[PDB]
């Protein structure tokens, strides 16, 4: 297509309107006195949200140039989110700030490439400053505080996260899903359990729960899928003359194999369960091995030159108890050579280290949790579905922010930390004066989050910023209670990693943006 | 697509027109002096309805923003309905009221998030208050009264429902379908019957009804499908030399098996019936077992290592009598070990408890009714098809409301209960003044349903509400008779669950909606 | 109903309670108290209330019975 090309102040003005439309839709949501945005959907009911990256992704503009502006800042809000799952609005606000101020200095006749160098220098500095202000967030109280503050001042979310983190440990997973009723609920699965129902429903040995409960059983791990009773007989026999029951976790159990196994327990010959293997493909065998370790059994892998028939009692795993229903199997306390557990854990722990993506990272730390600590699930309650969405999203949001606090610490919220590092850099200079204005452009933007927070309360941002600027350390404005005080004492904590990422990403794009001198796009 | 973004009062005003167009179309139908709405259909003839959720689903607006308004309130009316199948108009009315008032206070410069917190607090309190006003609805008269009031003051529907509930018991199902003639009709099937006709029509032993009537017969339950006479012979023989007839409920009967069975009764060798198994897939075997229990027979399942041939008289079920026509089979009073019936019932009764959806809930309580109480069917009469639809719907409506009264009790209708809890919370306050206005916003909305009821009568809503507010307990306005009195004594009962759900769902979305500050949607 | 409305109060409510009374019991919109309108010094000469009514009625009937209207071209 034929293109519309725009140059200099023209192109920039357009670019700025584009930034502005987006930034302003995102802003309205900043802080405890934030408000919501409604995003339409051809799908079904609209979406009500407070979450800056959610709003951002929706903004697309009709003016092809204004659009380019919007589509660019949009990535600060986006990246912020992939990074720590929070602070996206802050980020957006900072970028809109760096850009506004920067462009003004380009119109003053400064060299944009220097304005950029200044901004970047200002920021590399600001990041060190933050790492200095950061104090570790390690107690349960502090964790609850980041959670709470992240969930728009929802004390209950904070507490639930804090509680979960406490139970599943440090290498335990926490997931959030829709709840049944109106109230929030926390589940913690103890020991190891995978998503697997009995293949033979005619084997439930407790009709009360509708579930199988094998007392102190042997465990047969079969890598290959089973179809014939033949391969079982040698082993099935050794167990029969031993008294103890037997669980079978194979790739699958079907045919007359499954069928006869039924009549074998239906009579009282042997007590034997059958459930599919956890996972699919090359993940299955990896996971099936996990089970072997925890129960002190040997995986009978038809692959590595092994017959199911030639397995003895030797190769079988053992457990204290087993609980199986229509959807999940649970091994309660397996024999598990203590040293061989944590060894196989420290090995999978390092498999995440060299995980070449995000997916080969997820599943790995899932497995570690099944083998080490625990698995936790949070259920968000809601009267409606417009409510479920917004509430669930906040709980996810906070879940992220706590994980960020834990790895990178906390600083004072209300955007005080940023206002603080800006006065610490009052003496930063660069190679040349343009660079100096460039530095000052960033320091000035560092006041934005506090100023929006305040504006969103309907109070005067330059009066609050002024008195906050007038104190020290963690003095800050409590927008929720409209009084000044020590932000950490008041439990208004931002996770350092998000404050920092908001600054970094926003500066990263705003920096480039202010150096636009030409813009090429399609004809209307 | 490029988007149209709207902010603040602009976006809200549009949002409210949206709410209004919907709310107003729904309102016209509230109460005994409610009126009908006509909803068009490309399909065939339009639909005349009084049913709030039916109207609601149809509203969609041209103004993308007004539409978002409408599509949001639409969910209160929708959820209300999935929750108790009644009160959807009331719900709608409350939401339009919470929104109207809320928005007005946002324009006064209150903090919407606090307006929300107050509305919610007000509501949590209102719900406790309702649970406190609720008195159990347990006698047949009270049940008829909720039915009646639900069916827009149709005394006949009330009575018919009450009658049905009385016969099928508490764990019995009641369904509604189009009737043949002009009058309403109640059918009650006694004992157990499934949707199954004879496979051999040349076996009818009573040409008068066109149906099979086996006296005191044996019952053969075959899990597998039959095709060969072979497997029968051992069993078929034992029955032949026993004199008693035999019903066969297999997965299917075809081939020369079915054929020879005919000539075996056609001659007088044996008396034997053949009818397909009730259900399909994994449901069938579950249900086929139900029959075994009620007749003291053993399911011959080819699956769990069993041959049809090796069954004896032992495994056969027995009944007092059996009635089979071209469409349904009925077992009248099977042997059924008393203790084993109610045990198998209390087990399926708990299978509904852990039913992970709505469908694995439906079929289960269907089966319990076939094994415990009875099954009832209501047939709605109508001259026309425009009439059948609207009447049938009301009967369904009332069927629901009674089920809700029974589980959650009743409060005073005419919206008195709500007007009453609003004076009870006259002293509720929140953390701050905005929250207090927010509380007061909800208490005021609580007057809405009474106000509309009255407005629909063409009388003055603020004169009625005034005198109703001037009384106590269950004093209220009888819109139908235009006189005041005790609403419970007058039989104007709302099921508590619905009054409460209307409040909950309406507040749940209204609450969010009044916190809109920006709205994003497509260009026209 | 109009006086009440102009004052920013509810018409139906004031109207209903005025009707609930007898004689010259009424609502004094200026002070928002009910009472005897004459005692309270809110009165119209009978001529004027009547004249208003009759004259309103005349023009209204005239209109309800108008079938044709003749005027100059725009
Ligand atoms: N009580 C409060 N007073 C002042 N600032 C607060 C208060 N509560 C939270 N904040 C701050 O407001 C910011 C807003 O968080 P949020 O609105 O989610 O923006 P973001 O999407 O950028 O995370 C947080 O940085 C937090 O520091
Ligand atoms: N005689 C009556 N007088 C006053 N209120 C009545 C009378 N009959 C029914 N109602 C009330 O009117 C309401 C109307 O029910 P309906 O029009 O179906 O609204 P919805 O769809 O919200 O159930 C019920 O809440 C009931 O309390
Ligand atoms: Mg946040
Ligand atoms: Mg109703």
């Amino acid at each position: 297509a034929a293109k519309d090309v725009k140059f200099g102040n023209d192109a920039r003005v357009k670019m700025l309107r584009g930034v502005n439309v987006l930034a302003d839709a995102v802003k309205v949501t900043l802080g405890p006195k934030g408000r919501n945005v409604v995003l339409d959907k051809s799908f079904g009911a609209p979406t009500i949200t407070k979450d800056g990256v959610s709003v951002a992704r929706e903004i697309e503009l009709e003016d092809k140039f204004e659009n380019m502006g919007a589509q660019m800042v949009k990535e600060v809000a986006s990246k912020a989110n992939d990074a720590a799952g929070d602070g996206t609005t802050t980020a957006t606000v900072l970028a809109q700030a760096i850009i506004t101020e920067g462009l003004k200095a380009v119109a003053a006749g400064m060299n944009p490439m220097d304005l950029k160098r200044g901004i970047d220098k200002a920021v590399t500095a600001a990041v060190e400053e933050l790492k200095a202000l950061s104090v570790p967030c390690s107690d349960s109280k502090a964790i609850a505080q980041v959670g709470t503050i992240s969930a728009n001042s929802d004390e209950t979310v904070g507490k639930l996260i804090a509680e979960a983190m406490d139970k599943v440990g440090k290498e335990g997973v926490i997931t959030v899903e829709d709840g049944t009723g109106l109230q929030d609920e926390l589940d913690v699965v103890e020991g190891m359990q995978f998503d697997r129902g009995y293949l033979s429903p005619y084997f439930i040995n407790k009709p009360e729960t509708g579930a199988v409960e094998l007392e102190s059983p042997f465990i047969l791990l079969a890598d290959k899928k089973i179809s014939n009773i033949r391969e079982m007989l040698p082993v099935l026999e050794a167990v029969a003359k031993a008294g103890k029951p037997l669980l079978i976790i194979a790739e699958d159990v079907e045919g007359e194999a499954l069928a006869t196994l039924v009549v074998n327990t239906m009579r009282g010959i042997v007590k034997v369960a059958a459930v599919k293997a956890p996972g699919f493909g090359d993940r299955r065998k990896a996971m099936l091995q996990d089970i072997a370790t925890l129960t002190g059994g040997t995986v009978i892998s038809e692959e590595i030159g092994m017959e199911l028939e030639k397995a003895t009692l030797e190769d079988l795993g053992q457990a204290k108890r087993v609980v199986i229903n229509k959807d999940t199997t649970t091994i309660i306390d397996g024999v598990g050579e203590e040293a061989a557990i944590q060894g196989r854990v420290a090995q999978i722990r390092q498999q995440i280290e060299e995980a070449t993506s995000d997916y080969d990272r997820e599943k790995l730390q899932e497995r570690v949790a099944k083998l080490a600590g625990g698995v936790a699930v949070i259920k968000v309650g809601a009267a409606t579905e417009v409510e479920m969405k917004e509430k669930k999203a906040r709980v996810e949001d906070a879940l992220h922010a706590t994980r960020a606090a834990v790895e990178e610490g906390v600083v004072a919220g209300g955007g005080v930390a940023l206002i603080r590092v800006a006065s610490k850099l009052a003496d930063l200079r660069g190679q040349n004066e343009d660079q100096n204005v460039g530095i000052k452009v960033a320091l000035r933007a560092m006041e934005a989050p506090l100023r929006q927070i305040v504006l969103n309360c309907g109070e005067e941002p330059s009066v609050v910023a002024n008195t906050v600027k007038g104190g020290d350390g963690n003095y800050g404005y409590n927008a929720a209670t409209e009084e000044y005080g020590n932000m950490i004492d008041m439990g208004i904590l931002d996770p350092t990693k998000v404050t920092r990422s908001a600054l970094q990403y926003a500066a990263s794009v705003a920096g480039l943006m202010i150096t636009t001198e030409c813009m090429v796009t399609d004809l209307p």
